[PDB]
């Protein structure tokens, strides 16, 4: 039981937005193929839903959190239905009753890429992102790392911190100039350009 506490109280010592951080890696790696908005529409709310509880004791605690749990799951039976993608998770969407939740958890890492997504046209930036609504930075400044993770998992977090400082400052002049149109592209592109090249 100790493993819900865990996150309880990790989730309050590091935040909701960046106890998603970690989730994410782990439900995108769980289930590989699953669509970025997918993983975002239950990983959003699971991270979120930290402020939910916090307040009950461990007595109220899991009892505030299962109200949205059970929730969850019976939203996915439908949802699911609704996105015919996966395998193991789709095969195991509809059981016999009483064995849902046991065949899910006792379902581990699959790892189960077949296909990839080679388009490097696609993906772009716009000027947009930082002038129409502005919450939805949101979710837009969060799938940029989830896309490095779909084209090659596994990375390195002690490197990633260390480009979080430098990402605060590119964003920052991305939207602070006459010309910023243009600089989202140039500035946007030069980037890729060095990557395309190396990492190391
Ligand atoms: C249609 C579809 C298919 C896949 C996905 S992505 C997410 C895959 N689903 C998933 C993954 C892991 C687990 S799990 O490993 O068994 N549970 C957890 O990992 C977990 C982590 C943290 C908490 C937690 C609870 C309380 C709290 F305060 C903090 C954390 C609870 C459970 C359960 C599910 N699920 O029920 O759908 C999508 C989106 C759609």
């Amino acid at each position: 039981q100790n493993l819900i506490k865990q996150n309880c109280e990790l989730f309050e010592q590091l935040g909701e937005y960046k106890f998603q951080n970690a989730l994410l890696v782990r439900y995108t790696k769980k289930v590989p193929q699953v669509s970025t908005p997918t993983l975002v529409e239950v990983s959003r709310n699971l991270g979120k839903v930290g402020s939910k509880c916090c307040k009950h004791p461990e007595a109220k605690r899991m009892p505030c959190a299962e109200d949205y749990l059970s929730v969850v799951l019976n939203q996915l039976c439908v949802l699911h239905e609704k996105t015919p993608v996966s395998d193991r998770v789709t095969k195991c969407c509809t059981e016999s009753l009483v064995n849902r939740r046991p065949c899910f958890s006792a379902l581990e890492v699959d790892e189960t890429y077949v296909p990839k997504e080679f388009n490097a046209e696609t993906f772009t930036f716009h000027a947009d992102i930082c002038t129409l609504s502005e919450k939805e930075r949101q979710i837009k400044k969060q799938t940029a790392l989830v896309e490095l993770v779909k084209h090659k998992p596994k990375a390195t977090k002690e490197q990633l911190k260390a480009v979080m400082d430098d990402f605060a400052a590119f964003v920052e002049k991305c939207c602070k100039a006459d010309d910023k149109e243009t600089c989202f592209a140039e500035e946007g592109k030069k980037l890729v350009a060095a990557s395309q090249a190396a990492l190391g």
